[PDB]
């Protein structure tokens, strides 16, 4: 009946954006990890020795890591080596913390970005047009022999474009925050 098809719809399309919104939060706007300087050596009591084993690195925020070295008197080092890997990084060094702006990333990044959340944006909204069709078809064609009439058809066909207006908003949404994080920093 009419009453499942539009509840129908709508559990179709509600599951599209979903689907559309957790394929979307995997992806990265900024450099900040709390691995990403694991890498860097430190030259620890004459031992070369990857920063990950001599301190922990927080993600203070999207383009900032805090790093906390474990023995005090290793930071003087620590900040050295930081300098020395030659990536850029300018740390901060002030009170038992060090602290380490990250570049942003880089402007084709940005783009090959900007471009994958709008295919799947797009991608989201085809789905959530599909689902619309198909439920324009049942109420169309139950039209043909069973029990609907013009008016009921009528507002049941705009009742689901409603539910596609709602969805596809969503969609839009879920995109723009996006694009405005990607272009944040
Ligand atoms: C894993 C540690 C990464 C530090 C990244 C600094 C930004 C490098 C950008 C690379 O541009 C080409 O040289
Ligand atoms: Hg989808
Ligand atoms: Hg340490
Ligand atoms: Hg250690």
């Amino acid at each position: 009946m009419i009453s499942d098809i539009r509840k129908d719809a709508e559990v179709r399309m509600d599951k599209c954006v979903e689907a559309f919104k957790t394929q979307i939060s995997k992806i990265r706007t900024g450099r900040a990890s709390p691995s990403l300087l694991d890498g860097i050596v430190v030259e620890y009591y004459g031992t070369p020795t990857p920063l990950r084993q001599l301190a922990s690195v927080t993600v203070e925020d999207s383009r900032t890591l805090k790093i906390n070295v474990f023995d005090r008197s290793m930071s003087p080092a620590v900040e050295k080596a930081i300098m020395a890997s030659d990536l850029g990084l300018n740390p901060n060094s002030a009170g038992s913390d060090i602290r380490v702006p990250l570049p942003p990333l880089t402007e084709e990044r940005r783009k090959d970005l900007t471009k994958i959340v709008r295919g799947e944006a797009e991608q989201a909204r085809v789905a959530v047009r599909n689902v619309r069709r198909d439920a324009n078809d049942k109420v169309k064609a139950l039209l043909k022999d069973k029990e609907i009439s013009e008016d009921d058809d009528r507002r049941s066909q705009d009742d689901v474009q409603k539910l596609t207006d709602a969805a596809i908003k969503k969609i839009e949404a879920a995109l723009a925050d996006k694009e405005a994080e990607l272009m944040q920093f």
